[PDB]
């Protein structure tokens, strides 16, 4: 049982932000962009949209309730047949290659626009859009690449070729260093990869795909220890003729497992054995220079940003489904006649405590694409320079900052907030016929892979603030002070936000402290550790309530001008969920701060025993 | 083991040490249980649990209950039938029952610790066991001839359901539709479709099916106080010898395809729809239906909360388990050398926070039903806490809310927690959080939505209560409060108690001022549920403030070992809250005083 169209998309709040809060239609017929206007931006992402509502969400529910199968004598797996058709209306539009490079066959566009579209994708079956990576890792293999390994990467990008990333083992996961598969180099400069890799989403695909290219972490033999002893390998499924792309023999690199998963069933996640069964698996150096950590950040990075738009996607889906939803079920009376048992019974948006919940997740799902589209604008140095003023590097700072909102504080406030979406169902919204249970499902791996939340604000603190010298979240803080220091209307909300800035500033300082204090007393440093998760959510909730609000001048601007009907609602919409965020989740940061300013290590003293 | 993992220590440490049940353990009504048969009768339950209940709890998800259209019947999983059989065969559903229908007299709070372990282990197992529990009610209700069918009904084992809602009639029930007509013979015709029944069928587990329904009588007004209860059994008996007779017109039709709790069957319910009567027996030959049907919903709705509490403390100790053996990363003192010692993830300051934090929402909530429950037996509230019977009955219907609604909310939110402790391996069906989530979404669902608690708590529970039961209980609060080691949880508690006084009366307010603009009420229903979860986080904090009192006294007498650990870990926890949980409420005070009608003015078009 379940929805087959089950995803509502939301191209009208893509656009406003894009078009209407970023100005990223500024930049469209110019320089990299020249050959792309705002017409048709809009068009692709009414063209993916309509695609990911039909063919792509048809066998969302098939992918959870059908999910594949795997051979252990093959080492191969099998999709279910539906879910293979949704890849191929992919393919056959083109999605798999949004944002390539020209070179590669891709359509040159702003990142912004990139992952508005790719939304879609996710929202409707983000699986789908995690086997179709292939030609962006062959974009980031090419960039790292020898001049031999870009033919290499341009026959895979245009044979659109799936791909993986390689780094963790049953002993690391986190702790990426830790890692023990090796390479063993072999006089023709070649290598041989040994070992055996666990998680890997995609390491097989049935037959999608003519052939995988596996991006592995190895440490080489005699390298030192650590992530910075680690090489990346380029490491195909199959041998191939590199100035043809023709397929060849089989390299040794089998898939041995296959995981059985709360969601995201679809994804194969496996277990993948290297050199294990007689055969080498041959890996080329990339780049032919050992740099690995930071040659799979270049993949990390994407992925990051991937996982936390595919949980606000959901959670856009999620709250869409149970708007509708509530828009039509009837169920009870009104709260003013309540004690009248014979009163006209209501829809239940007209229930204080249901509307309190949808506002909830608007604020939120809109927020929190804000958010991602935001980040996306420091992600080209060209859109950074026209939108904002930015120079390239402090762009890339603070495009850095923001990633670790972007996937930490997505995930983690996508899924809590789907508990919303469920609730507005009642009773339904624990049943398989309607789709929120497998939102949910499929998007609580979100704080888990790519790094998990406590990785994330680990990330956040000490590398994006602390080793950043605080120049990227200086900026963003003078953006959010620019904005509080300037019509009358958004007068509380913005007392609110100076409320919030001030909290979080409080914050940043208070863990500083302790990194501080910990040059003396070692013990110290936990502090930090123990608020760090609680920090990033914070900064996150900040961002989300100044991005609404500058969603809602916005509003009131277009307002004032005279909106009608349909844009006068949504308009009405924004500056709705601007205040209801300021007024209701603004304020929480307050105790928060004051939690913070009060940490000590009393449970970092406890006996172990006594938990 | 299993995947339940138990926690008898802490259940024993709440009723022997903190609250003193063992008091009336020996006398009167409990005359004949002592307190260590008490605590036997614990251990062997929670073993029970972890062995042959907990054995099918994988089963019962991975290879779900089956509907059969041929027979209107659903089959079961064979294991699952077994791990009934284990609860049957030792007298387990039969816990709490009264010594006429055959039960041992016991309080309720150590019946409701009992069926923590059945809820823990296999939830749904204990649901389908409630049938000589609603025996009992059926006998409480019925006249002296409906007396004797419910003693057949519990001697025999049959089970039972409550059938309330249908397709237009969840929360309201009051709009339910299904008739009632009677008969010359003074039984009635129940027709009428009923929706999302647990327990419907239930394959061969039982020789018959006690149904409670709700239906309207022709001719009878509306809502609520137009309803009237019917006993409507599976097959027709004899009324004297039990013996099974024609089958009712009582018809499963479909059984719910669901995120979790997939081997309790629900079921839509046909009655009278398949060409033969459902025949029904008015309860008490009275017609006071809700009323009576509120007996069963209260008992549901502890069941339910309790439910969220045990899963969360199987949830936590799981990952606990899995933290203690997980080698990853450096100490956090060593950060910067990529050479230091590997250390296992308990060391990580994110994991013991994630850790204390599942620690003290688990055993506070776990403190806090078994609170409510010493208010459920006169004898109990009046040795243990000084209060009378109808103050008892008072503060027991104002905790009950907060059992179901605070404990269903926040037990899964805290198993967010519990599965990200286990990293990517969380995500795995191996390990048994994933499925702790998915069969615990449904606790904030059935029994009464979030907002249907926290509505009854404000509405029914505090404001028609007059506040009697909330003052009761705030003036406890306040004793502990004004009473050294603990004087800094003793402050942050005075906060907190100010924070949930301070929202009561601005939302008063909003109601009262409602006489002169309607409007004002919406402020209410808007605050209504996050002060639900203030005073759930109120009552947490001064009891885990108590337990680390006791554990205090008890330390400075000397406790050594597990003890000591045991002692050590509570007032960690009790001050880990304090400093962390509490002060939030002070936002949320804020929150709730500047509550506006801006978000129920919008268009809806504007969503
Ligand atoms: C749009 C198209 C895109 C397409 C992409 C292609 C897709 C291919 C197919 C895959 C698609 C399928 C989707 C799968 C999604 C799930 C993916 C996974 O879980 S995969 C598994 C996911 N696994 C994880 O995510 C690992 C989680 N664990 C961590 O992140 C750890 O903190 C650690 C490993 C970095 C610690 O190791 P430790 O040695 O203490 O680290 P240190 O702090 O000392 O830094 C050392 C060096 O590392 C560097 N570098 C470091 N940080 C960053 C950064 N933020 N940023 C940048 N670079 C960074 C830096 O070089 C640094 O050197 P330096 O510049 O300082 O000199
Ligand atoms: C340990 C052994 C236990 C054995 C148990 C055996 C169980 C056998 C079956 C086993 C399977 C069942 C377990 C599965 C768990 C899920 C079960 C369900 O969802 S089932 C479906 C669960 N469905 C729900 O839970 C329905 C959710 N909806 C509600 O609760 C609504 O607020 C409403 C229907 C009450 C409103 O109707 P409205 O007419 O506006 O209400 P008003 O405010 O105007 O009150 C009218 C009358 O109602 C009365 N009464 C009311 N409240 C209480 C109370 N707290 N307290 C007491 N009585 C209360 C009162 O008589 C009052 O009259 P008065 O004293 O004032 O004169
Ligand atoms: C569905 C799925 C798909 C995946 N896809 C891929 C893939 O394609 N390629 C790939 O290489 N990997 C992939 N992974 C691996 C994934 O990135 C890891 O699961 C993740 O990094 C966490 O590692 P772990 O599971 O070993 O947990 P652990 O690292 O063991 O973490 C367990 C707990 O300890 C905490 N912890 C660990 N270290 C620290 C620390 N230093 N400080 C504080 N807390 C800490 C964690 O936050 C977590 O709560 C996938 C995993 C899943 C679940
Ligand atoms: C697994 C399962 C088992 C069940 N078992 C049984 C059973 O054995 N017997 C039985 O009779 N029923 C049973 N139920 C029914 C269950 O109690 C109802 O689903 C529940 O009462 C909610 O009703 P509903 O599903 O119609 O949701 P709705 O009442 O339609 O609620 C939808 C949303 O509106 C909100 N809402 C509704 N009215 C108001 C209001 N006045 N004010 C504010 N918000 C409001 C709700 O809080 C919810 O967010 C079961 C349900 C499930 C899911
Ligand atoms: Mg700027
Ligand atoms: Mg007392």
């Amino acid at each position: 049982r379940g929805s087959m169209s089950h995803y509502k998309s939301n191209v009208r709040d893509q656009v406003f932000n894009l078009f209407e809060v970023f100005g990223v239609d500024k930049v469209l017929g110019a320089d990299k962009f020249s050959d792309l206007d705002a017409d048709t931006a809009r068009e692709m992402l009414t063209e993916i949209a309509r695609l990911a509502e039909g063919p792509i969400a048809e066998s969302f529910v098939e992918g959870d309730r059908n999910p594949p199968v795997f051979d252990p004598e093959t080492h191969t797996v099998t999709l279910p047949e539906g879910f293979k058709k949704s890849m191929r209306a992919l393919f056959d539009g083109g999605w798999d290659k949004v944002g390539l490079a020209e070179h590669l066959g891709g359509i040159p566009m702003p990142r912004a626009l990139q992952w508005a579209l790719i939304e879609h994708i996710l929202g409707a079956n983000p699986a789908a859009y995690m086997y179709a990576m292939g030609p962006g890792m062959s974009e980031i293999f090419y960039n790292n690449g020898t001049d031999e390994q870009k033919k290499w990467a341009t026959i895979a990008a245009e044979r659109g070729w799936g791909a993986t990333m390689v780094l963790t083992e049953p002993d690391a996961g986190s702790d990426v260093g830790a890692g023990r598969t090796k390479a063993v180099q072999q006089p023709d400069g070649t290598w041989h990869i040994e070992g055996v890799k666990r998680f890997i989403t995609s390491a097989d695909s049935d037959d999608l795909f003519e052939n995988i290219m596996h991006l592995v972490l190895a440490r080489p033999e005699g390298a030192g220890p650590g992530t910075k002893g680690l090489s990346l390998f380029f490491v195909p499924k199959f041998h191939f003729d590199h100035e043809t792309g023709e397929i060849g023999e089989r390299n040794g690199v089998f898939v041995t497992n296959v995981e059985h998963k709360m969601g995201l069933k679809v994804s194969a996640t496996c277990e993948l054995s290297l050199g294990q069964h007689g055969i080498p698996a041959v890996g080329w150096l990339v780049g032919e220079v050992h740099n690995g950590i930071a040659q799979m950040f270049d993949v990390i990075e994407q992925a990051r940003m991937m996982v936390g738009t595919k949980a606000i996607a959901t959670l856009s889906t999620g709250y869409l489904n149970a708007l509708e939803y509530a828009k039509e079920r009837v169920q009870g009376a009104d709260m003013t006649q309540m004690t009248d048992k014979t009163a006209p019974r209501v829809t239940i948006t007209h229930h204080p405590d249901v509307r309190r919940s949808l506002m909830t997740q608007k604020a939120y799902a809109e927020g929190l694409r804000a958010i991602y589209l935001y980040t996306a604008t420091f992600q080209d140095a060209e859109v950074a320079q026209a939108v904002h003023g930015v120079d390239g590097d402090l762009a890339a700072r603070v495009n850095d900052l923001l990633l670790p909102i972007v996937k930490g504080f997505g995930s983690e406030t996508a899924y809590a907030k789907l508990t919303e979406s469920l609730q507005t169902l009642g009773g339904s919204g624990f049943l398989q016929d309607y789709p929120i249970e497998q939102y949910i499902r499929d998007s609580k791996i979100d704080s888990l892979y790519a790094g998990t939340t406590a990785i994330q604000a680990q990330d956040f603190f000490f590398r994006k603030i602390i080793r950043d010298k605080g120049q990227a979240l200086a900026y963003v803080a003078g953006e959010i002070e620019q904005f509080i220091k300037n019509n009358g209307r958004l007068k509380t909300e913005r007392e609110l936000l100076a409320t919030a800035l001030a909290d979080v500033q409080g914050m940043a300082a208070s863990l500083t402290g302790y990194l501080m204090a910990a040059q003396e007393d070692a013990a110290s440093i936990y502090k930090v550790g123990l608020g760090s998760v609680r920090f990033l959510m914070a900064v996150g909730d900040l961002l989300s309530g100044w991005l609404l609000a500058r969603q809602a001048a916005v509003a009131i601007e277009k307002l004032d001008a005279g909106a009608t009907g349909a844009d006068k609602s949504f308009y009405e919409g924004k500056i709705a969920a601007a205040s209801f965020f300021a007024k209701n989740m603004l304020p929480l940061l307050t105790s928060t701060r004051q939690i913070i300013e009060n940490l000590d290590n009393d449970v970092m003293e406890l006996d172990e025993a006594a938990f």
